[PDB]
C-alpha cells in the first residue's frame, strides 16, 4: 500500500493528485502506467481502496524522491519486482526520464532507507497494466 | 496474500503446485493468467515472496476448492476486483473452465462461493506473473 501524500501524475490532464484524495473521491484519473517492455501508457483507476493507519518505510532515491509504502509494496527494480521492504541503499529502482526530453524509464539508485513509519495508506486498480508512477517512482499496483 | 498449502494450476505442464514450494524452491511454473477482455493465458512467474504469518480466511467455492487468503487480497469477480474479505456466500467468482461438454482453451465462467470461513494465522506468500498481473489459485483467479 501507498502512504497518503503519495502523488500521482495524470498525464491525460496533466493534474497531479495526492492519492488520499483520489481515494477519498474515488476520482477516475489516469495515471502513468509501465508495460511489461518499460513503455508508458495512460490507463485508468478502476477501484480505489482505502487501506486504513499502516506502517510504511521510506526510499529516498536520488534525485530527491522519497517513496512511502508498506515494506510488502513491490517496487520496480534492476532486477524485477521487489519488496519495498527488501530494498538497501545502492539498489536501483525504475523511474521515468523527464517528459521534456531533457528509452523510457532510467534506473536510480536508493540513496537511504527510512525507519519504519505509521502512516494513512491507500492502493488503487490501474485497468490492464497493474503498475503506475507513484512520487516519481513505477511502483505495482 | 495466500495462505501456505494454497494450489497453483500450471496449465502448461497439468501440475498442480502449492504455492509455499514454488516460493521456497524459486519454481518459475506456468500459470492460468487473465488478460484484460477476460481471456485466459499462460504466463511464467517471474517473482516469489515469502509474506510470514498473517491472518487469512477462508472461501470454499462451489466444486469444493478452498481459497485462504488474507482479507484484503484481491480476487476477480464480474463486478471487477474485490478484497477477499468482503465476499459473501452466494457471491460469484471467476474460475476458469475447459470445455466439458455439458491463448488457453480455459474459459473464464464464473462459480459462486459455497461458505466463508473463519480467520486462521497461516504463513503466507505470494507470487509475481509476467504481464498479465494475474493467476489462478484454487481454481480462482486472483490479484498478483
Ligand atoms: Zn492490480
Ligand atoms: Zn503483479
Amino acid at each position: 500500500c501507498l502512504a497518503e501524500g503519495t502523488r500521482i501524475f495524470d498525464p491525460v490532464t496533466g493534474t497531479t493528485h495526492r492519492i488520499e484524495d483520489v481515494v477519498d473521491g474515488r476520482k477516475p484519473i489516469h495515471v502513468v502506467a509501465a508495460a511489461k517492455d518499460g513503455t508508458l501508457h495512460a490507463r485508468p483507476v478502476v477501484s480505489w481502496f482505502d487501506q486504513g493507519t499502516r506502517d510504511v518505510i521510506g526510499l529516498r532515491i536520488a534525485g530527491g524522491a522519497i517513496l512511502w509504502a508498506t515494506p510488502d509494496h513491490k517496487v520496480l527494480t534492476e532486477y524485477g519486482w521487489r519488496a519495498a521492504g527488501e530494498l538497501r541503499k545502492g539498489d536501483r529502482v525504475a523511474q521515468p526520464r523527464r517528459f521534456d526530453g531533457f528509452e523510457e524509464l532510467r534506473y536510480s539508485v536508493i540513496r537511504e532507507v527510512l525507519p519504519t513509519r505509521r502512516a494513512r495508506t491507500f492502493d488503487l486498480e490501474v485497468e490492464e497494466l497493474h503498475t503506475l508512477v507513484a512520487e516519481g517512482v513505477v511502483v505495482h499496483n
